[PDB]
């Protein structure tokens, strides 16, 4: 059960009369103000942890030239913390129409990039394999994967399984990584790009979370599979869309790389 009293005292105590109300997961619960400009993302005790890293996140990109929230406040007592941000005003990227998306889609390549071009080694922050493949164990080992965020083909799939397609690359892929190293985003899906809904250009990232060093595949393959689901039946469209956004962005596509991130993400949530 989501604590929703605990969270809302949190989010009520500067008086402001903001009519916080969630929005949308483990204890976790989103919630937005009245007027829409602001967000708050609370969580139990236990995830603390989780969430400052996410402020810490938030505040750091604010200073990098990446459009992005802003960190308005951060909440703690007993039962856990808030964190509470700036609105990234526009459409996220999963409500766009087809042809939305497809506008968007340069602009979405060049700000990608842009995110991919900050110096990893600058980076305070990481998520690399050994972390999310250590992830993925425990929530594997603690039979906690959500089989709906998984790919049809394995939901009915028991996930030690899939998780074992996966493990015996682990070096393979950490070579990979080693080679070609960006700052992620580190949850690129969709609803994570904001547009903006007159010129179609990216407004700006949300759900940083997870941002830091990793293979850029681990961004690139959550944002082509998101974005399949809206070319659809488009097939001209989707058999070209992923080689014009590496032509756009400047990589060369690697399927097995890009399938074994898309694989593995699923495994990390929970």
């Amino acid at each position: 059960m989501i604590d929703l009293t605990a969270f809302l005292t949190l989010l009520r105590a500067d008086g402001g009369d903001a009519g916080w109300e969630p929005v949308t997961e483990s204890g976790a619960a989103v919630f937005r103000s009245a007027d829409g400009s602001r967000y708050a993302k609370c969580v139990p005790a236990d995830q603390v942890a989780a969430l400052e890293a996410e402020r810490d996140r938030v505040s750091w990109l604010s200073t990098q030239d990446i459009p992005g929230p802003r960190v308005l406040d951060w909440r703690v007592g007993a039962a856990g913390a808030g964190l509470l941000t700036s609105t990234v005003e526009g459409i996220p990227a999963d409500r766009a129409s087809a042809s939305m998306l497809r506008a968007a889609w340069e602009p979405i390549a060049d700000a990608v990039r842009r995110l991919h071009e900050l110096p990893p080694e600058k980076c305070p922050f990481t998520r690399e394999l050994g972390e999310m493949f250590s992830m993925a164990r425990d929530v594997v080992a603690r039979e906690a994967v959500n089989p709906d965020f998984l790919p049809e083909e394995q939901r009915h799939t028991p996930p030690g399984e899939l998780l074992a397609r996966l493990a015996p690359y682990v070096g393979q892929r950490l070579a990979q990584e080693a080679a070609q190293t960006v700052v992620c985003h580190g949850d690129l899906c969709l609803p994570n790009i904001i547009l903006d809904p007159d010129t179609l250009d990216v407004a700006g990232f949300i759900d940083l979370g997870r941002l830091g060093r990793a293979d850029p595949y681990a961004d690139l393959a959550l944002l082509f599979a998101t974005a399949r689901e809206t070319w659809g039946d488009d097939e001209r469209w989707s058999q070209s869309a992923e080689e014009e956004f590496a032509a756009r962005y400047g990589i060369a596509l690697d399927r097995d790389r890009e399938r074994f991130y898309l694989h593995l993400d699923p495994l990390t949530w929970g």
